[PDB]
């Protein structure tokens, strides 16, 4: 017959902030002619704030409880492809150039 | 018989703030002629504010529950593919530019 | 029959900040003619502000629970691809260049 | 029947900071014709704060609890690929050149 | 029945700061023409502020627990791939150049 | 009684080429925030192609003519003015800068 | 009574070519941020093709002409000005530059 | 009495070129924040090419003629001005520099 | 009564070239914050090519001309002037350079 | 009463070339910061080809010409001025340099 007491008083708590920057895939892309590939961002982040909380309460004396929590994630992968390809590619960004030329010839 | 008390008196609790950025695919592009691609983004983020909380309350004195919690994610992936492909391209932002060829012959 | 006692008696607690940078996979590009390839970004950070907070109780004498939490994450890979190929490319940001060639020849 | 006694009182706690740098994979690229690869970035960082914060209480006196914490991670990894190739590339951000080639001649 | 007696008063801390840099994979590239390659960056870093804060308390006297922390990360690697070529390439930054080549031939 | 003969038979002339390159005076400018002045071109330049023909003719014996040909071109300048100024400036073409001041301060 | 024969024959005459560049006076400006002026450019060039031609023919025997050609070109100048200023300028064109000032202050 | 015979038979002439460059002020600025000034550019050039071609043809026995050619061009200048004038400047190409500043005081 | 007798036969002349190069004043300038002045660039060359040509023909026995070319040019330069002034500058084009001032004071 | 006579057969003349390099002012400047100035760069060059030509012909026996030819070029320069200054520069092309000043104090 254990007892648990936990007073609080006159408690004062404020300015707790949590705070994270942006996540951007692909953004703010004035250039172009490119390839520009993104593949498979998994965010599992967490931003969390806590303030004068109390987390979970148990009262259980003598008892043969099973508490079982399980969280399984599956990201089995299997790639056998072609990513992020880019040929015969004239860029010219400049001005006033002149002749520029790109060839390719292929025989199979 | 065990017992808890938990007393809370004159608690004064704020500015419990949780911020997160934007979280953009593709955006702000005046760039042309390419490719952009974002291939499966997934997002389990989790952003929290807590202020003066309390989580489960359980009194099972002499129990014999079974509290089973299960949260199975599958993302298995076979992907045999041709992902962002970009060819036989000209692209000139500059001005003033002569004779700009670009030429591809293939046999097969 | 052991007994815990907390008290907490004017306490003032205050500014407790937890801030992270941006995460930006493919951002702010003006440059044109390029292969940019983020694989597969997986985040699982945590960003935190804990300020006068308490954790589970778990008032349980002479009990015989089993308490299980797990948390099982897959990310097995066989990737036998081809990512990130450039060729046959000409490329002039600078101005006023004359006769510029890029020429390929393949036989099979 | 031991007790556990924490008296806290006149407790003034303030200015706890915990700040982490931006994790952008590819930004600012204003240069063009090239291969950027970021492959798989595993972010598992925690940023954190505690201010006057308290952990579980567990008050199990003669208990028999079995508590079983499991966190498996598993990233095993087969690559047999081609990753970041670039070539035949002819590549000009000087002004007012003249006269360049870049030939290649392929058999098989 | 041995007795645990931890008793705080007039507590005044302050100015508790734990910053870290910024963890940029590709940043600020105005260069061209190049391959560059971020292969698999692991973080696993820790950035911590504590201030007045308490670990778990356990008043477990005269008991059988069986407590198991487990924390399995697995990155078995085997990679037998191509990573970073770049051939066949010229690369004028300057200007009034003249004449300038790059042959390249093969036979198999 | 003087005699002048000019006797001219199968004559064959060809491909008499005269050509000029452009005089432009403010072309192609994607830069901004600059002054540009140009301040009074004077052409008075002759691209001529002759083939094949005569000038003038003049068959006056004894005679007692006044022939005058008179071009003046007076250009005569008197500038006593402010031209081309340019201050209070800031210009960033770069990207991610941060804090970028410029102030001026004037007491007459 | 002199006589004056020129006889011409089986003349076969080809490619007379007279080329001259570009005169142009701010061209291709992809810079920022500048004082660029072109004061008073003055052309009094010639490119000239002859091919099988004659000039004048001035048969006057025993004349007492008076042929006067004058061609006055003036150009006096008197400049008091204040020609191309540029102060209080902060000019960034590089990346991720960090708290740059410029002050300028004057008292008269 | 006198004669000329001036007698040309089978003139097989070809290929006679007069080429110049380009004379181009301000052209192909990518820098910025600078200051670039042309004053009064005077050309008098002359590209000729004369390919079996006579000059003039004066047939004046005993003649009393007055021939004058004249060709004045005056250029006189008096500057006292104010050219090209560049102070309290930062320049910075560079990327990730921090903290510069550049002050100017001044008191009359 | 003298006589001038020329003959030209079976006269074969060809590939008679003058070549001269760029004569530009400011060209192919990426470097900024500088201060670049040409100042007056007079130009008076030929570039002249004769091929099987013949100058001016008189033919005057026992005449009284009188035969006068001026060619007057006059670039009397009074110049009193302040050209090309450049201080309270910072400039620089290196990387990751920290904490650089450029301080000027002046009194009068 | 003498005879001038001179006979040409068979005549067979070829490349005849005449080059000249370029003649530029400011040309392919990367470097900034600078003051760099040319003051009045005056041009009298002459590039010629001769091939198979012949000059002025003048039949006067007996007469009493006057033949002037002039040619007047002034110069005359009176410069009292303040040319190329250049002060208070902190210029770091260099990399990772810290804490560099530069002081003006002055005065009057």
């Amino acid at each position: 017959g254990g007892k648990v007491q936990i007073i609080n008083k006159k408690l004062d708590l404020s300015n707790v902030q949590s705070k994270c920057g942006s996540k951007d895939n692909i953004k703010h892309v004035p250039g172009g002619g490119s390839v520009q590939i993104v593949y498979k961002p998994v965010d599992l982040s967490k931003v969390t704030s806590k303030c004068g909380s109390l987390g979970n309460i148990h009262h259980k004396p003598g008892g043969g409880q099973v508490e079982v929590k399980s969280e399984k994630l599956d990201f089995k992968d299997r790639v056998q492809s072609k990513i992020g390809s880019l040929d015969n590619i004239t860029h010219v960004p400049g001005g006033g150039n002149k002749k520029i030329e790109t060839h390719k010839l292929t025989f199979r």
